[PDB]
RNA sequence: GGGGUAUCGCCAAGCGGUAAGGCACCGGUUUUUGAUACCGGCCGCAGGUUCGAAUCCUGCUACCCCAGCCA
């Protein structure tokens, strides 16, 4: 695993610039973590463990209004669930409010900061545009003493929101818009989830992030491409205050996934408007959502490893992600029998109430042991596996042909029965009671579940949440939601599944990987989520 | 205006000496899962320097980001 960032780290180590690597994952606690965050997590924690260094978990809680304790809680859960551990205690940018406040005072004393009274609208008007330079505020020249007195007033709550703010004194004609006197502090009479109501002024991201990294001893600050401009302000702040270290920022491209949105705002909308059961709905690209869906922490790490880390914009295909969960589950998920679209089949040549047949826990792995399953003259099978008239390509059950029942006998169709609508209600067939080994020639195998002690199971089949590749680029991404993202079915599963535990995925043979969903499961009717289907192609 | 980016459908090695790999797709073998496994198939443009260019240069073109008291 190598990328431009690890090459930068190797160089620093060799040149002697650094003797140890210290990174951090700094999520703002304003929503749940998604697969995009996981990319950043593998990168940052990944780098630390490979270089025997440290990686911090720092909640960048600089905007109380959009934040909640709920999110800091779930975020820690998901980072841990992914298998990563942070260095020392969980950190919070808010742990540094007193420090940041002191640094703002240092800038003011050096005349590199001033309190501006331009309204929130006028500041945008004075900023200029992408092509036109901005102009200096009429307050820009206040004296140190006055800026000092005015900033203390901001802090003491003497100014209503937006009636004043602290700005850095840089260059209003800079081609970098972020350098046109960026706001350093803004007033918000809002309760903070960590500091309560001690503060009514809060530091902005650009002021907060570089100082927090610095204070924490960060060596390589890793973020996404949209902050490349910000790096100039990141360096300006550290170059102009009294601080011993100067971490360097390196930006890589964000992960984008086809058929889904990765914007926290848009995921929040889906949850707020109830278009998904919640942040962890199985169709969400959130970590908790992939977890419920049946994804393993190891398959997510594998994915992050495969997509690489560069500076090129990208949108990875779902197939790539699904490939990672299949490979994992294919190797470790024990097999089981279930029928999603059940049709009653009756073996007339079968006498008795039933018997017990042996079924391996993994056809390619005997070390996973075997189990006992009931077989009777009345077993459920899937509609799709039976057809009166079928070509040569079809290998399943045909009106007058015979197939091999999984881990059982070789039956043979003989007749059917249609109801009023004309839909088959029951398939009659006979079987060879001497089948359990390879004369003749059979071609085709199908799964089944005896109606004897069948377990009435609800199966949830999920699909892409959105019907277009780049829903985020649509005028209204909500209007492009896939109405079939979730299709609920009522099937039957072998009785052993009665002991399935949420968080353990089985491979329902010839149908895909599934796992119990504790949210909808009950003692009566269990609910299984289909993680992903098997590769299907004749 | 400034910051970035361009290598086979989607990702991505490469850092001037015959262009890795993964995903996808498509063939073939094995298979009592149409699965798995194992084979096989598959340098943005124009010039320039150079014995030699994906790599260095110049000039294009396309795309992404920046005009929050968000991050
Ligand atoms: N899609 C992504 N792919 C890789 N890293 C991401 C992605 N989205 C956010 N990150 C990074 O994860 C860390 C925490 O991000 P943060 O908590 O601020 O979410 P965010 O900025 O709101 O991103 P989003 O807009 O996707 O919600 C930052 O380094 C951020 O750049």
């Amino acid at each position: 695993p190598t990328n431009f960032i690890r090459q930068i780290i190797d160089e620093d180590l060799a040149s002697g610039k650094h003797t140890t690597v210290h990174t951090r994952f700094p999520p703002e606690p304003n929503g749940y973590l998604h697969i995009g965050h996981a990319k950043s997590i593998c990168l940052n924690f990944g780098i630390a463990q490979d270089y025997k260094g440290q990686c911090n978990l720092r909640f960048d809680d600089t905007n109380p209004v959009k934040e909640d304790i709920e999110y800091v809680e779930s975020i820690k859960n998901d980072v841990e669930w992914l298998g990563f551990h942070w260095s020392g205690n969980v950190r919070y940018s808010s742990d540094y409010f007193d420090q940041l406040h002191a640094y703002a005072i240092e800038l003011i004393n050096k005349g590199l900061a001033y309190v501006d009274e331009l309204t929130p609208e006028q500041i945008r008007e004075y900023r200029g545009t992408l092509t036109q330079p901005g102009k200096n505020s009429p307050y820009r020249d206040r004296s140190v003493e006055e800026n000092l007195a005015l900033f203390e007033k901001m802090r003491a709550g003497g100014f209503e929101e937006g009636k004043a703010c602290l700005r850095a004194k840089i260059d209003m004609a800079s081609p970098f818009i972020v350098m046109r006197d960026p706001v350093l502090y803004r007033i918000k009479f809002a309760e903070h989830h960590q500091t309560g109501n001690k503060w009514c002024i809060y530091p902005m991201y650009d002021f907060t992030h570089c100082i927090s990294d610095a204070l924490e001893g960060i060596t390589h600050s890793l973020c996404t491409l949209e902050f490349q401009d910000n790096r100039r302000l990141y360096d300006w702040v550290l170059d102009n205050i009294t601080i011993p270290v100067h971490p360097r920022q390196y930006e890589f491209s964000r992960l984008n996934l086809e058929y889904t949105v990765m914007s926290k705002r848009k995921l929040n909308l889906l949850v707020t408007d109830k278009h998904v059961e919640g942040w962890d709905d199985p169709r969400m690209p959130t970590i908790s959502g992939l977890r419920r869906r049946g994804y393993t922490a190891a398959s997510i790490r594998e994915f992050c490893k495969r997509i690489g880390v560069t500076k090129q914009d990208n949108t990875i295909e779902m197939a790539s992600l699904e490939s990672c969960i299949r490979e994992d589950l294919n190797e470790n998920a024990p097999r089981a029998m279930a029928v999603i679209d059940p049709v009653k089949l009756v073996i007339e040549n079968y006498q008795g109430e039933g018997e017990m047949v042996t079924m391996p826990n993994h056809p390619n792995k005997p070390e996973m042991g075997s189990r006992q399953v009931p077989f009777s003259g009345e077993i459920w099978i899937d509609r799709a596996d039976f057809r009166e008239e079928a070509n040569k390509q079809y290998k399943r059950l045909v009106l007058g042909k015979e197939v091999r029942l999984r881990n059982a006998y070789v039956i043979k169709a003989e007749r059917v029965e249609k109801d009023a609508e004309g839909n088959i209600t029951t398939i009659f067939c006979t079987y060879d009671a001497d089948t359990l080994s390879k004369g003749r020639k059979v071609k085709g195998v199908i799964h089944w579940v005896s109606a004897a002690h069948a377990l009435p199971v609800e199966i949830r089949l999920y699909d892409r949440l959105f019907s277009v590749p780049n829903p985020g680029a649509a005028d209204d991404f909500l209007s492009v939601i896939n109405p079939e993202s979730l299709v609920i079915k009522q099937g039957f599963a072998e009785p052993s599944l009665k002991d399935a535990v949420a968080g353990k995925a089985f491979q329902f043979e010839r149908e895909g990987y599934f796992c119990l969903d504790s949210r909808h499961s009950t003692a009566e009717k269990p609910v299984f989520n289909r993680t992903v289907g098997l590769r299907d192609t004749w």
